[PDB]
């Protein structure tokens, strides 16, 4: 029953952005896309950060716990699996700063089997309802293959763990998916969505300092008025998912909680001096500061974008409203897609204006499929015996 409501939290989003999970709107989110763990070249998967995974100690945390315990968002999140039973955390791997060594991690029998077998580790560990891999991106026939061939051995892990410590509960299995034709005509996209539950697509970051004029950066359709807005467009890569076999039910529509920038420009498809300044990196606003003071929203209902405009400063910011959000999720079930997915948590506003709470709004009903609360095999003994 319902809709999938999925959000991007990123272990790194406790520091300088102070985003905690108990911050998450833990009722309105079915699937929190944990990221990012790190990989070698072997398969191994590994934390990144082992603070902020696993020994922050927040004001409710002990010292002196008895055996080995969780602690740092592993904890946190599974605080809010209790309390919320349709709140699915999935262990995120790779990314885009983090996906060198994805060609070989998938390279052999071997390595997949490692990638196999520590990234199950580390969900059965952290008390998590599956698994999501973020390649990006193949770059060869090989690698599609291979890509295949790792998640069916990680589907392989995931079966055998169940049978085991699960009592045959469904642990998941995602990826993260390109929306630019170069890299999604590389994927066996029918064999993909034959083994995956979930296809995550990421629908933004269209337009950005690497192109020559301003565009739109999550735009749903085409703009055949000023086609140099639009490099790319969410409706060919659906409908190039869909054509080649996807279920549209598996496929789940990504969107930004962030504007990206353009600086001295005369609007959508120009010129632009810089992308400026941001909230964490150049060019990169949180949605929460936006709209910013002196400039307006406008809609460009064919393109089926939103974007702020500065006349004064020639800025040009392209993010998603809440009526965007409306929009697109009118799209997405006018196709039959599996729900929204939100990149990424911190930035959202609070109250109605929360894109992640416009969407759930939009779709109707939360995602029904229940989470699992039952590690008997977890090294961590607070894990183990689910907080009680
Ligand atoms: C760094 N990064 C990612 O790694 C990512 C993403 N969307 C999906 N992934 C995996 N976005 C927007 C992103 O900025
Ligand atoms: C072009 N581009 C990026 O530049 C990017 C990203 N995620 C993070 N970054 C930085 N994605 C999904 C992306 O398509």
């Amino acid at each position: 029953t319902g809709s999938i409501n999925a959000v991007y939290f990123t272990n790194w989003g406790i520091y300088g952005r102070n985003f905690q999970p108990a911050d998450l709107q833990a009722s309105k989110i079915l699937h929190v896309l944990y990221s990012f763990m790190n990989l070698r070249v072997d398969g191994t998967v590994y934390s990144g950060d082992t603070y902020a995974d696993l020994e922050k100690h927040y004001s409710d945390d002990s010292w002196n716990d008895i055996g080995t315990n969780a602690y740092g968002c592993v904890k946190q999140l599974y605080k809010l699996k209790k309390a919320n039973r349709s709140l699915k955390i999935m262990l995120s791997i790779g990314g885009w700063t983090w996906s060198t060594n994805f060609p070989a991690a998938a390279s052999t029998e071997a390595t997949r089997a490692t990638f196999a077998k520590t990234a199950v580790e580390f969900m059965k560990d952290w008390g998590f309802d599956g698994i999501d891999v973020d390649w990006e991106y193949p770059a060869s026939e090989t690698d599609a293959n291979n890509m295949v061939l790792l998640l069916q051995r990680v589907r392989q892990e995931l079966d055998s763990y169940s049978a085991t410590y699960a009592n045959g509960y469904h642990f998941q299995l995602s990826i993260a998916a390109p929306a630019g034709p170069s890299h999604y005509n590389v994927l066996k996209l029918a064999q993909l969505g034959s083994v995956l539950d979930n296809i995550n697509l990421m629908a933004y970051d269209y337009a950005g300092s690497w192109d020559s004029v301003s565009g739109h950066q999550t735009n749903l359709y085409p703009s055949t008025s000023n086609p140099s807005s639009t490099p790319f467009s969410t409706k060919a890569a659906v409908d190039a998912y869909i054509a080649a076999g996807v279920p549209a039910s598996k496929i789940i529509l990504g969107m930004p909680i962030y504007g990206r920038a353009f600086v001295g420009t005369d609007g959508p498809g120009k010129p632009y001096s810089t992308i400026g300044e941001g909230s964490w990196e150049s060019g990169i606003w949180d949605y929460k500061v936006l709209p910013k003071a002196g400039a307006t929203v406008i809609t460009d209902s064919a393109a089926g974008a939103t974007y702020s405009y500065d006349s004064s400063s020639r800025t040009m910011i392209s993010y998603d409203t809440p009526d965007m959000v409306r929009t697109k999720v009118s799209y997405a079930k006018g196709l039959g897609l599996g729900g929204s997915m939100f990149w990424e948590a911190s930035a959202d506003k609070t109250g109605s204006d929360s894109l992640i709470g416009t969407a759930l709004s939009s779709m109707g009903s939360h995602d029904s499929t229940q989470n699992c609360l039952s590690y008997p095999n977890s090294k961590f003994d607070n894990i183990k015996n689910s907080l009680s």
